[PDB]
């Protein structure tokens, strides 16, 4: 199981952009998903998940009332709709997939997941000039 990143660039501050995530191979079934992201000289830190069903999310603080995390079950991708951007947003996101387990949402951990992307860069430029 492989995952690719896409959707990520450069946007105006208070811009949005959806970020998606798309998984390849032999795939047994569908499977937590979440989003990370990592900025230069800093920690790797959550971001947001969402179960193998689909039904339930988790989100990082730094997420709550501007990102939106959802998955498309029948392509097994996951994608983070990110709204009213601003410049400390700027990272790079990276998808993960946990694939042991069977219930609830994806962990905020990183060592809970077996599969990671190769990240996609966002940077948020500021609205000056």
């Amino acid at each position: 199981v492989q995952l690719q990143e896409s959707g990520g660039g450069l946007v105006q501050a208070g811009g949005s952009l959806r970020l998606s995530c798309a998984a390849s191979g032999r795939t047994f079934s569908s499977f937590v998903m979440g989003w990370f992201r990592q900025a230069p000289g800093k920690e790797r830190e959550f971001v947001a998940s969402i179960s193998r069903s689909g039904s339930v999310t988790r989100y990082a603080d730094s997420a709550k009332g501007r990102f939106t995390i959802s998955k498309d079950n029948a392509k097994n991708t996951v994608s983070l709709q990110m709204d009213n951007l601003n410049p400390d947003d700027t990272a790079v996101y990276y998808c993960a997939a946990d694939l042991h387990r069977p219930y609830g949402p994806g962990s905020q951990r990183t060592d809970d997941y077996d599969t990671w992307g190769q990240g996609t860069q966002v940077t948020v430029s500021s609205h000056h000039h």
